[PDB]
């Protein structure tokens, strides 16, 4: 394996690679890392683009997912994936795809021009309708995955499914030093923890010595390097390396 990997340069004719989101006034990470990394496997493995509907997943998966903007599995969100599918939606107010995201953007632990995020926000309703003037139906507009696995806590094996699959889900233990995170590599040092969080991980590199994970956080672009981070990558430091997931797309 080579000593840096970077899937927005490896795979130029996929988008979604380079682009960051925003979950918004919920705690929806578990299924933003997990719809990213799905349009970007989509794109892929399909050489078509789907900007893939984080709304779809968030609010119609259910149980098996956990609770909506309240946390929850990122493995059940690739599992809904492969049972359910998922139709496309881009950003919020882009009126992209069938469900675009319903929850405002906001700014999250940095001063900028939208309104200042609120940890509360409330899971929106599970609607299989598309917006007026989209087509496929819903139904019709579904993508499916055709398997859901988790790859073992092992540097390597993470590694190889990203240089051969592509960008994978991952989630870490989340401490306030995190939150104003501007750019090198991140490694907690001190501040209470805030709770676990789901990304999406699409490459590796070293930094002045100091090995790391490429990641692609869900905070919008002014918050971190571009809407990214780099953590440390090695240790399973704060557990970055022990909730790996993915899956391949059907066809
Ligand atoms: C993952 C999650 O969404 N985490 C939270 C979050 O990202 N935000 C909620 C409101 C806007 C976000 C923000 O700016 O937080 C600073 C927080 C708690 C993480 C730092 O709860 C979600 C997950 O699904 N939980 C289980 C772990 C996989």
């Amino acid at each position: 394996l080579p000593e840096s990997f970077d899937a927005r340069e490896q795979w130029p004719n996929c988008p979604t690679i380079k682009e960051i989101r925003d979950q918004g006034s919920c705690g929806s990470c578990w299924a933003f890392g997990a719809v990213e990394a799905i349009s970007d496997r989509i794109c892929i493995h399909s050489n078509v683009n789907v900007e893939v509907s984080a709304e779809d997943m968030l609010t119609c998966c259910g149980g098996e997912c956990g609770d909506g903007c309240n946390g929850g599995f990122p493995s059940g969100a690739w599992n809904f994936w492969t049972k359910k599918g998922l139709v496309s939606g881009g950003l919020y107010n882009s009126h992209v795809g069938c469900r675009p995201y319903s929850i405002p953007p906001c700014e999250h632990h940095v001063n900028g021009s939208r309104p200042p995020c609120t940890g509360e926000g409330d899971t929106p309703k599970c609607s299989k309708t598309c917006e007026p003037g989209y087509s496929p139906s819903y139904k019709e507009d579904k993508h499916f995955g055709c398997s859901s696995y988790s790859v073992a806590n092992n540097e390597k094996e993470i590694m190889a499914e990203i240089y051969k699959n592509g960008p994978v889900e991952g989630a870490f233990s989340v401490y306030s030093d995190f939150l104003l995170y501007k750019s090198g590599v991140y490694q907690h040092v001190s501040g209470e923890i805030m709770g676990g969080h789901a990304i999406r991980i699409l490459g590796w590199g070293v930094e002045n010595g100091t090995p790391y994970w490429l990641v692609g956080n869900s905070w919008n672009t002014d918050w971190g390097d571009n809407g990214f981070f780099k953590i440390l990558r090695g240790q399973d430091h704060c557990g970055i390396e022990s909730e790996i997931v993915a899956g391949m797309p059907c066809t």
